[PDB]
């Protein structure tokens, strides 16, 4: 959680990772409702997210622009991107320390508010069209790397922007968001061959 030249604190990085992994674990344990009021299906092989300084560096470069939008495609090759902003009429400095976790709650909130019952867990065109792509990237079983950048100087210090980058990039159409199964109990349950038993998520390093 130490990233040379970074503008985040170690704690911010940890809070972001711990929150997103908690979400993932709650999800694969069947504890989270979709828009229809029905629990999402239990999952297996959901990777445990690791912080990547490389990802933070690209996300931070974009956050520094103070633009509420995506970075250009050619700077996002192989990489997912989620964008969050908070617009105040006063200073946002007090919001910096929870920027990442507020952003994760906002992206993640797509599940209960916009994500209709999808039993196959397949990311079809009709599922994608709902605007659940921020949530689906945070939930993407194959993604295992996350890095985020934050700007609080935007609009005279009155706008907060948080940018998170994910690798590998999630949201490939016609692939499942995550595999249907049981959370890992032992290493051999995981295709990566290492299981985080407390969370039921599979470990994948870097
Ligand atoms: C997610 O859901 C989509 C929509 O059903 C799956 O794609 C569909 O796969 C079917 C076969 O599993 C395709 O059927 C074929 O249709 C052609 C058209 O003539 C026939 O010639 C052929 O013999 C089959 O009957 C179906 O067309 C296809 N849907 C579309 C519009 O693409 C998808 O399955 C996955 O993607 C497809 C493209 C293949 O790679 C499948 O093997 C693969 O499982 C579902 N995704 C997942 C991960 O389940
Ligand atoms: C989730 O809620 C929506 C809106 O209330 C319903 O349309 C879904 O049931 C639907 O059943 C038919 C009409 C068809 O639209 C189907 O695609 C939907 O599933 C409901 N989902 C379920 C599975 O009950």
């Amino acid at each position: 959680f130490e990233c040379p030249g970074g503008r985040l604190t170690p704690q911010q990085r940890k809070d972001i990772v711990r929150q997103n992994n908690k979400f993932r674990s709650l999800l694969i344990h069947g504890k989270l409702k979709n828009r229809n009021g029905t629990y999402m299906p239990r999952g297996k092989n959901m990777l445990l997210l690791k912080w990547s300084c490389q990802l933070e560096n690209s996300a931070q470069r974009w956050a520094n622009q103070c633009v509420f939008g995506h970075s250009p495609r050619n700077q996002r090759q192989g990489i997912g991107e989620n964008v969050y902003a908070y617009w105040s009429s006063e200073s946002v400095e007090k919001l910096r320390n929870t920027a990442g976790t507020e952003a994760g709650k906002s992206w993640w909130s797509e599940l209960p508010k916009l994500y209709k019952q999808n039993p196959s867990n397949n990311l079809t065109d009709d599922v994608a069209r709902q605007g659940v792509l921020h949530f689906t990237q945070m939930a993407w079983g194959k993604t295992h790397k996350i890095g985020c950048g934050i700007a609080t100087n935007c609009d005279g210090g009155r706008t907060l922007i948080a940018i998170c980058h994910y690798s590998p990039a999630g949201n490939m159409l016609k692939e499942l968001i995550y595999e249907l199964g049981e959370p890992c109990k032992t290493d051999s349950d995981c295709n990566t061959k290492k299981c985080a038993k407390k969370s039921g998520l599979c470990r994948k390093e870097l």
